[PDB]
């Protein structure tokens, strides 16, 4: 109740919807009472927003004589609360200091709802983790950009990997959802057009159980001789459940798991089942650590950081102590916060931190190019920039081309989507180790590191090529890659 | 004469009078045979017209589903030829094909006066891009005249507020006699006198005499050396250079402060090689940024491709002093032949008032758009109320027009069809090893005068004082009206038995 907002003043104010708290319980959905505080998706991304705007105001090349402000609201990873705060943006325009554009939110569905709201008022929205290829349609989501690649780009990466190693007959398993269905149908179309055959579409949920995973493993073994590669558009723990199935049913290394981004180099899926895990090839989303972010965030102190209102709550929650003498001091904590406490103690940077920073820079560069166009000779905001036109800002943001925080030359296509830049990992008995890269179609790889020799490359084919004497290829009737050699 | 016209088709056609050629020789004024081609005032402004109409037709927000055409005629900077071409405008208007809705230009203020006197007879709105003379401010006499440039009176107001800001009560005045000197000087006199500033004397000097008259006038200016030191200069370009040559000759090196006009704003040919006496002067420059997209268009042009501009072959041959072999408009008497490597980027200088030409074209376009939005509310193109366009209605729309210019300016016209003044103040300072340069010191935006006080002067003591009489002691004031000047008094002791009635008499 009476939600707080971390807002920074400036000549231009950019809205931000971060997931500071967890989504409310099933009970309080009609009440909108968020859960515990979130470290990575919350406080870290809020501080990223704040310090990135500070660093952008510091830069004299980008937006000179203009101050960038923000208004950071808690989305709580739930469509309803995000809609509440987006409505607060829409009314807070009212025309103090209207919101030019919104950053986020996290979830793709929550992003869809926030976009359906914002496009009604011509407010450009840039996402940092919304990947579902439903948002690629710009007739339905006119003002939606994103610095992350769609799920279709990842399915394209898997298609070209299966292509490169001449795997014509492959099985398919996906975690059913708005990600499984999407990635799997994109993979099906792309593979079928490239000349690859699928056994059929297998869907397994993560919370099925330790018997449905075994039934699905047997349904996958029902194609044991011909197919050996299982294209896996799967969540994180779905791969661990299938590795537990490989342990149970004793299929140790009888199949090749082409892992998705859910299982990229995340140890918690393999550890203690590393036996069956060896051999798998996984797609990881290339995300380097933003050094200067860590340098800023790890120095923070609740004694000093007052602009982030959730930082006192976060300090008490992370260290399970009580910030004695502070305004947001909470009881029910037995221990008291020691002055030695530091954020460096077991610090893990946010998964997609680089993408949050890149989206903030995307908004900043769009505003800067709009100022350079509308106000040619002016340094700050001339009368064409007062007020900023949402339509014109969108026009500029669609054209935006800049070099990201990690060296990426990030730019948006006609559909407001960003190019895919993944790195391929192989789980080898030495750990996930890098084996190649995928840059928007350009697939380079270390062929003689995933396999020792050219003979070791597992073959996945339904029917062997017909004899030079006995050539006549005849379609059996069930699959296109299964023929009968007749005279 | 069979003059050629650069015309572009459209649903609405806008006339334009640009100065493609020089004005005819004194002999051929009754013959109307124009001179050499002009790069900046000519070809550049013609291409500006054409490409600006292209870019406006590209915009779906401004005039959607309507095509803007034009008819670009050579005014030759001479009243007679401009009247000829304006007559062709008004007659193919009367005949209907494709009447001329409005005219852009011309350049000269006198030629603008004549063209306006012609056009207003047929209710054709005219927008000027360089006609500044404040004679055109009267709308009872020039009912259909707009202009995106400020009047000369706005510039005199800028000088008045500059003299005001630095407490310069007693200043001398010099102007180049003409339709600009007289105007600016009388406006300055009225404004200064109302603000509380006195004039030492108003000297008028012509640009063509000199080397004796400049020295006599410099001596007449020195006849007030101690009291007055600031000389408000409503002067042409080379008049300031003549006065700097006088300062060189008579050895008055930095004995006076020259408050320069737009004739000498950052115009180097006035200072160069006399930069010694030029240092210190404060000049008003008309803020004109470079139109990037214009250059991007113009510098790519090629006579092999550009056929819509008929003068482009002549211009290509003249600028590069070569011969366009194999072309229809190929001219002899050129010894060299045109190389295929030749580019317009070679020593390119954008037109002085290019932004204003583009802003005038946009003014006409936005006026037409607002007229279409009013007459035809739901319609996209031209309904029957827009067929035909009423000159009176178009004028009504253009007077109310308010839009954001090419450079971010909020261009709008007042009740007198004049635009707000947006000037920038320059100071000629010695910047290091023999590097003399005009440097920005502040801005004047229709009354709002911002400035960098501690950059034109190092300290508050360095600010030159220009005052006739020092303030009288508070006890014994008795300021005496001599009878000749309004603010030049003599401080006298008030009679011991008399009382201090006011600050003027006892
Ligand atoms: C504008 O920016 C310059 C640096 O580029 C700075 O020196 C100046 O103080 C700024 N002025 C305003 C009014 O922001
Ligand atoms: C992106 O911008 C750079 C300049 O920083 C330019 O060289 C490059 O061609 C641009 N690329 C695209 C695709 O616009
Ligand atoms: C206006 O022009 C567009 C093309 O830009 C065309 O599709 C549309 O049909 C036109 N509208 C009318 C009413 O003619
Ligand atoms: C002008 O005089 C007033 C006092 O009448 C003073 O306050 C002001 O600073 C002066 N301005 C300048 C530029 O000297
Ligand atoms: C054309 O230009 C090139 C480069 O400027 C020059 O080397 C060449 O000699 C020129 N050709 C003629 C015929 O002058
Ligand atoms: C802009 O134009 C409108 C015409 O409707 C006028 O009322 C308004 O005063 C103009 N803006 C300014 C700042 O004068
Ligand atoms: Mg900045």
């Amino acid at each position: 109740e009476r939600r707080v907002v971390a807002h920074m003043p400036g000549d231009i104010i950019i809205g931000a919807l971060f997931s500071v708290h967890h989504q409310p319980t099933v009970d309080k959905v009609h009440e909108r009472k968020c859960g515990a505080v979130r470290e990575q998706y919350g406080i870290q991304r809020v501080e990223a927003m704040l310090h990135t705007l500070e660093r952008i105001n510091s830069d004299p090349t980008l937006l000179p004589n203009i101050t960038l402000g923000c208004e950071i609201r808690d989305s709580c990873w739930h469509s309803a609360v995000a809609l509440e705060q987006s409505i607060e943006f829409i009314r807070d325009s009212l025309i103090k200091k209207p919101i030019v554009g919104v950053i986020g939110p996290g979830s793709s569905s929550v992003a869809i709802q926030v976009q359906n709201l914002l496009q009604l008022f011509n407010i450009p929205q840039i996402a940092y983790s919304a990947t579902s290829m439903d948002l690629s349609d710009k007739t339905l989501f006119k003002y939606f950009m994103r610095v992350v690649p769609s799920d279709a780009q990842q399915a394209r990466a898997m298609v070209d990997i299966v292509k490169r190693y001449n795997w014509t007959y492959v099985s398919a398993v996906h975690t059913e959802g708005n990600y499984g269905e999407s990635g799997m149908e994109a993979f099906k179309d792309m593979s079928a057009k490239e000349g690859i055959c699928i056994a059929h579409s297998y869907k397994i949920y993560s919370n099925a159980g330790e018997q449905s995973f075994d039934k699905l493993l047997k349904k996958l073994t029902s194609h044991l001789p011909k197919a050996r590669v299982v294209a896996c558009f799967c969540e994180g723990m779905t791969v661990r459940g299938l590795l537990m199935a490989m342990r149970r049913l004793g299929l140790a290394g009888e199949f090749l798991l082409l892992g998705s981004d859910g299982w990229a180099d995340r140890y918690d899926v393999t550890d203690g089942y590393q036996r069956e895990a060896v051999g798998g090839i996984t797609i990881k989303l290339q995300s380097p650590d933003v050094k200067w972010f860590d340098d800023y965030y790890l120095k923070l102190r609740p004694e000093t950081n007052h602009r982030n209102p959730w930082f006192q709550e976060f300090w008490q929650h992370r260290f399970q102590c009580r910030l004695e003498g502070f305004p947001q001091e909470n009881s029910k904590y037995n221990k008291t916060c020691n002055s030695s406490l530091t954020l460096k103690t077991h610090h893990v940077q946010d998964s997609k931190m680089g993408f949050v920073i890149n989206a903030i820079y995307s908004m900043a560069y769009g505003l800067h190019n709009m100022q350079m166009s509308l106000c040619p000779g002016y340094a700050g905001l001339c009368d064409a920039m007062k007020p900023i036109d949402g339509r014109k800002l969108l026009e500029s943001l669609m054209k935006t081309n800049f070099t990201g925080v990690s060296g990426d030359t990030i730019l948006f296509d006609e559909n407001g989507d960003s190019p895919g830049r993944y790195e391929i990992m192989n789980f080898k008995e030495m750990d996930y180790i890098n084996v190649g890269s995928w840059d928007n179609g350009e697939l380079k790889m270390d062929d003689d590191e995933v396999w020792s020799k050219k003979s070791n490359i597992i073959r996945s084919v339904c029917s062997e090529p017909c004899e030079k004497g006995q050539i006549k290829v005849i379609r059996k009737g069930e699959v296109s890659c299964c023929w009968t050699c007749t005279p």
